[PDB]
């Protein structure tokens, strides 16, 4: 997964907690610079 990719106007914060929930996580985020991390 990675930000920056559906829209450069609209930073993705939330969708990558949500995809992480889903894929059976306890949260992520866009850390380093642009990569969506996650964390179970």
């Amino acid at each position: 997964a990675t930000c920056d990719l559906l829209s450069g106007t609209g930073i993705n914060h939330s969708a990558c907690a949500a995809h992480c929930l889903l894929r059976g996580n306890r949260g992520g985020y866009c850390n380093g610079k642009a990569v969506c991390v996650c964390r179970n």
